């Protein structure tokens, strides 16, 4: 699971959240 506000693309949200931002990061 990827940290939180790392770059992680909303067509591919890899984030333990699952929420990429509008900055292209993680949530």
């Amino acid at each position: 699971c990827r940290i939180p506000n790392q770059k992680c693309f909303q067509h591919l949200d890899d984030c333990c959240s699952r929420k990429c931002n509008r900055f292209n990061k993680c949530v």
